[PDB]
């Protein structure tokens, strides 16, 4: 039976990627507020089920799911029942989810080989904390059990998958259920830590950290946000940089060296443009409107930088990057421009194919103060420093302690295996913790490689996958699929028409991942368990926890906090404290002037008619 699929499989040709497809094409640049549901519907989903698994399935495409299925059934095979649930549960192919089989078939993949393979043990582990999939209205539905999955993240780790032992470490590091013990979280960290730095390369290390595209982005940015316009906090994306033929096309490559959301990168085309670029100008170098030439040798700066890379290439060459860049800083000289990542890679490639180091130091102090700069100069300085004690650069230390904050990678790791080994006692010990983490949940392509599969596959359908994906990156230290999925579960109603028609326990899912994402900082996510509540009682719980937002700084809670004490349930009503929140509003912001006191003129027209009894 299944050896004989192995050829189909390999037809099918299935983990289709859009932005791939839209990486070579031209297209049409253009994508907002797509589509998303406000009501899951149950039932709904197994008669939608019905009519696809009917109908744009394919013939064959049954005859392949026939008999791995029928065969598996007859026979032990164990193989093909592991590929199902990656499946039903991935819509790898092209077939749709359906979790309760998928849970049903990963019990039958562990019970062959009880506990040996990590990679799946995990996905099921997820799948009785959260309750709500694997659910039903069959009898082995189970809803959510803390401890059943709790001991197969033991298992995990204790084998030695990694993201396991993340999320015990963000467990612990948050109190979300047992206790804080910062002890442990440092322990099983640093382990990690250790574990990436042996993945990477001494000279990758070193020299260039490999520029793995970024998706940890707060969905609900594309659209207006969390709640309105104007009163929101830090918007994530990061897309399609702009601000006199050839500057669209300056921007036109750099789009394309880093499309970073909705087009995949990579430098082919903008490279063989670029150079046929210098293959066309260079003669032709007058003055030539000197707003033209800053363009211009911005793209020699990204074009040195390509060179060195081997992008596109088989391999980089160094010397005509030497040639293409040195001259660009013999123009740089004129005019007086941006020179900077010219200087890195000058002082960079002279450092490891040259040996002047002496000059080295003189590009990468004359660059330090750019603002390209990110921490990878002082990074590339210390090294030195601790290999030549010369008096001329300063401490280590400081050094590096400029580089982390700026978020400059590597930098982290030496900052951190520095402290701890300090004899000299520095500020405290959970301090530390906070790096380790910011260092791994950095990293991003080892750890969370599927936020691509997630936002992929949900823009071109099927939200509950990605939303299986935030929730299981949720359970890690990732905020922004917290709120992600959350936003999937539950979105805000306006005002006028109506809530949602939701399950319950969907919604007890959607208020934890609120509520960790508010203390992880988003204090919007707040707000926004508060306006759950209000369809439900809990009116305290409610209160206390806008009461917690407004402490930091925000006005919804306290528009909401007054509105709640002069109408709906206070366990005492008054209207002093009230307006005093009302008009405080319009003291901070100065922008809602009106409404403030449009609160107190309703506020004292329950006045002037209570004192006519
Ligand atoms: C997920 O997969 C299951 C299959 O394990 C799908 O199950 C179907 O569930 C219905 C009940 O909702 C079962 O009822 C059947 O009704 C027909 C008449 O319509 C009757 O002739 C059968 O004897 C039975 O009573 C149905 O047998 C069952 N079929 C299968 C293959 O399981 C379920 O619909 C899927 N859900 C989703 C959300 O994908
Ligand atoms: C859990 O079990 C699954 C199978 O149910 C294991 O899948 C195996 O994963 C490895 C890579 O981690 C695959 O290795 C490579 O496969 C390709 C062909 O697909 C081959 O050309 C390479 O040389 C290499 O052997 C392996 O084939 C794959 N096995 C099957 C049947 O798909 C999975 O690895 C297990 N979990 C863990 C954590 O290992
Ligand atoms: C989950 C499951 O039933 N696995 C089956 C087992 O029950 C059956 O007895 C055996 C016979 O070879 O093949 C396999
Ligand atoms: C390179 O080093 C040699 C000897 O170390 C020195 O004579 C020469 O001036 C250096 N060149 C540059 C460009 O710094
Ligand atoms: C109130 O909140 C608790 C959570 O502490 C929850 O278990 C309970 O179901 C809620 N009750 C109502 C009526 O909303």
């Amino acid at each position: 039976p299944w050896p004989e699929a192995r050829h189909l499989l390999n037809t099918i040709a299935k983990s289709r990627d859009p932005m791939k497809e839209a990486a070579m094409e031209p297209n049409a640049d253009e994508f907002v507020g797509f589509y998303v549901p406000m009501d899951y519907s149950p039932r709904n989903e197994e008669k939608n089920y019905q009519s696809i698994w009917q109908n744009e399935i394919t013939d064959s495409q049954r005859h392949i799911y026939e008999l791995l299925v029928q065969s598996s059934e007859q026979f032990n095979n164990s193989e093909a029942t592991y590929t199902l649930s990656q499946i039903h549960l991935w819509s790898q192919y092209n077939f749709p989810h359906n979790m309760t089989l998928a849970h049903k078939y990963l019990e039958k993949f562990n019970d062959l080989t009880h506990f040996t393979n990590h990679s799946a043990i995990f996905d099921l582990a997820v799948m009785y904390a959260t309750g709500g999939c694997a659910s039903g209205n069959d009898q082995t539905v189970i809803p959510q059990d803390s401890a059943k999955a709790l001991l197969y993240y033991q298992r995990a780790a204790q084998l030695g998958n990694l993201k396991a032992k993340q999320v015990l470490a963000y467990k612990y590091y948050s109190g979300f259920n047992v206790p804080r013990n910062f002890h442990k979280s440092l322990v099983l960290y640093r382990d990690i830590a250790e574990q990436l730095r042996k993945s990477y390369s001494r000279d990758e290390w070193d020299i260039v950290f490999p520029y793995w595209e970024s998706y940890n982005v707060r969905i609900s940015d594309f659209e207006s946000g969390l709640l309105g316009k104007g009163l929101n906090s830090v918007p994530s994306s990061t897309v399609r940089k702009r601000t006199r033929r050839i500057i669209r096309i300056y921007y036109a490559a750099l789009n394309d060296y880093k499309g970073t959301y909705s087009q995949s990168r990579n430098c082919e085309r903008a490279k063989n443009l670029l150079e046929l670029t210098y293959k066309e100008f260079q003669p032709h170098v007058d003055n030539l409107d000197p707003l033209q030439v800053f363009y211009y040798v911005r793209c020699l700066q990204l074009l040195g930088h390509m060179y060195f890379t081997g992008e596109g290439s088989s391999k980089p060459n160094i010397h005509m990057a030497e040639e293409i860049l040195t001259t660009s800083l013999e123009i740089s000289r004129r005019a007086q421009g941006p020179i900077g990542r010219a200087c890195i890679d000058l002082g960079l490639i002279n450092q490891y194919i040259t040996n002047n180091i002496s000059q080295a130091i003189s590009y990468y102090m004359k660059a330090m103060k750019t603002q390209a700069n990110n921490g990878i100069v002082e990074f590339q300085l210390s090294k030195l420093a601790t290999s030549f004690p010369e008096e001329k650069i300063g401490d280590p230390f400081n050094l590096m302690e400029t580089a982390y904050l700026n978020g400059f990678i590597p930098a982290i790791y030496e900052f951190a295996v520095m402290i701890e080994s300090g004899m000299n006692s520095k500020s405290s010990v959970e301090n530390t913790a906070y790096l380790f983490k910011t260092f791994v949940d950095k990293n991003e392509a080892i750890m969370a490689p599927k936020l691509r599969t997630a936002f992929a596959a949900l823009i071109n359908d099927r939200s509950e996958v990605a939303l299986w994906a935030y929730s299981q990156l949720a359970e890690q230290g990732y905020e922004t699929a917290q709120v992600s999925a959350a936003y999937l579960m539950y979105q805000l109603p306006y005002e006028f028409e109506d809530p949602p028609r939701t399950t319950d326990q969907r919604k007890t899912l959607a208020i934890s991942y609120y509520t960790r994402a508010f203390k992880q900082g988003n204090i919007d996510a707040g707000v926004v368990a508060g306006d759950i509540y209000f369809q439900m009682q809990n009116y305290s719980k409610a209160m206390a926890l806008y009461q917690g937002a407004a402490l930091k700084y925000s006005i919804q809670a306290i528009w909401n906090l007054g509105y709640m004490h002069e109408h709906g349930l206070g366990v005492n009503r008054d209207f002093h404290l009230a307006k005093r929140y009302y008009d405080q509003v319009s003291e901070h912001d100065h922008r809602f002037y009106l409404a403030s006191k449009l609160s107190v003129l309703k506020l004292h027209l329950k006045s002037w008619l209570t004192w006519i009894t």
